[PDB]
């Protein structure tokens, strides 16, 4: 039932340029930190976001995957007129109509034949981008698919802090509002391919989704979310016969430094096999897995043979797990 | 001679499939009394809403209704049409261009009021008005490689705040020309919703059977129309213009994939954008209007809701018969064309 001819021929990621410090966020609080008694630092102390990148003004969320796209394609060394389908899976999108991955697609100048949509899915969009690309290839629909995904939170920022620093806010909510202090901007796309056209890349194997919708209506999210990854675990292990101490890396998508360690701490992972970039780039929703993927592969942390798990838990809420054998 | 499947689907069925009617009705006499003195100032003295565009009335919802909540309805209702419960649905897919939230999915939003089980697997596609076939041949590919055995594609428009913010900006006293064009489309947009429940084909037999079929795009026309929640700029003679350029290209693949003659199939089931729209293309193509069921006068344009919902009125009319060739075509901002079919 595992995809059986599904490869992963290039990938890439873009950091956005501009850094904004918790520090810097903090000073611009402080008067309203002094007013309501915070005395506490919760994007640096408790999240453990001490940065995140912001793009240029006016980057659109197509402008951000279009520049991962290019690279991506670069990676692959291939060009636009392979590319079959295009799928957008990111939060932020330029309008209702289009989609954004028209947009994209005709800044890079696909086919006539190219077939484009947006998929929504909170942070586990780009897994379920994945997932619809591995299907048509696999139907021999198509032989590459671009999966792309930017994200830009330079306005939730501006609108965030001019809000928090009114002189009528209150509290309560307002300790809700630091929450959208802990997005960051960043882009990443991937080329998948049939695999007979690509011997030696890696392959993609799919993977599982359990759902808890029960609970569409943050310190909540945490534990559910790791009530509902545990079925997902389960589930993965007759599936994809999944046994933490096998897989070489997990790839997860990160809300904070403590939903990341109650996840390993609960299923027993070595932290080692975690990489966390949430420090110095918050949280980049559905690109976050691509993007620590990515960067993974720039670092030359994978090698032929690894079993690499990507899994989130998203908004819904929602839990997917997959598997690339690199 | 032995011959392949074309990669059309195989053993994906019509489980069941229902449509929801907004209650309120708005009639372009009562937006033409509204609109007069704009009109007056620019010089319009044609009825460009119920003469050109061809749209007398379209409905509306209430003002706190969501797009969640009209896929809701739709759902209980193809629920209901499938005689299946809930527990059975493995994949729900949402594809209205109206969306409650950036994030949660609104697929997650009407699978939770539906109490989906927790091996339900759900998602937003967003495709313009072709998104609801996107969402069936998604589901499609997973019924035909059986990891699920039923599915749901659920679709809610919601227009009351475009109608709503449109209207102020185009009685401005200072609105312009330019801007009151390109925003007149928008009047021709109506509230909706449509769900269908698909299935393997081996648990409903006497089922339609869909068989998916073939995209062509030309994004190089991605401007063309452009929406958000309270506004829509739409570009309407390049629309027609390079939609039925596109439109010509998808016949050929359409011709060459699924066997296509016009006049071998029972059944267009088209996407509308406008009256002249709809004309131009049925006589651009040689389709027998007698095909083609319109309900764009009464109900306007309900975006990717469009198809299933005529789709829907066409099977309570008792109009499909078994072994009809239904094609279900569109062509979507982006620009994207899609053509597919069912048989009944």
């Amino acid at each position: 039932m595992l995809f059986q001819n599904v490869s992963i021929a290039g990938l890439a990621h873009i950091d956005a340029p501009h850094t904004l410090t918790s520090k810097e966020i903090n000073e611009r609080l402080q008067p309203t930190y002094d007013r309501l008694g915070i005395k506490t630092d919760v994007l640096g102390d408790v999240a453990g976001i001490h940065a995140r990148r912001l793009w240029d003004q006016d980057v659109q969320a197509s402008d951000a995957a279009t520049q991962a796209a290019r690279k991506a394609l670069i990676d692959a060394n291939i060009g636009i007129e392979k590319i079959g389908l295009l799928i957008n899976t990111s939060v932020s999108r330029d309008y209702l109509e289009p989609s954004t991955a028209s947009i994209v697609s005709g800044n890079l100048g696909v086919s006539d034949h190219c077939m484009t949509f947006d998929v929504a899915n909170a942070c586990l969009a780009f897994i379920n981008g994945m997932d619809i690309a591995a299907r048509m290839l696999e139907r021999g629909e198509i032989d590459y698919a671009l999966v792309v995904d930017g994200e830009t939170a330079n306005l939730v920022y501006e609108k965030t802090l001019e809000r928090m620093t009114s002189p009528d806010v209150t509290e309560e909510e307002f300790r809700n509002e630091l929450a959208a202090l802990t997005l960051g901007c960043g882009a990443a796309a991937m080329v998948m391919a049939r695999s007979e056209l690509v011997p030696d890349a890696p392959r993609y194997k799919g993977g599982v989704t359990r759902s808890a919708t029960e609970w569409n209506k943050t310190r909540l999210l945490l534990i559910e979310g790791i009530k509902l990854a545990q079925k997902t675990f389960v589930a993965a292990k007759q599936v994809l016969g999944w046994a933490v101490e096998e897989l070489d890396q997990f790839v997860i998508h990160q809300v904070s430094r403590p939903h990341t360690a109650a996840f390993v701490k609960s299923f027993g992972i070595d932290p080692a096999k975690v990489m966390t970039i949430f420090g110095e780039h918050g949280n980049i929703g559905p690109a976050s897995v691509p993007i620590v993927l990515s960067k993974l592969k720039e670092l030359g942390r994978l090698k032929k043979g690894d079993r690499i798990a990507l899994l989130g838990i998203g908004s819904g809420l929602n839990c997917s797990m997959a598997e690339v054998v690199w």
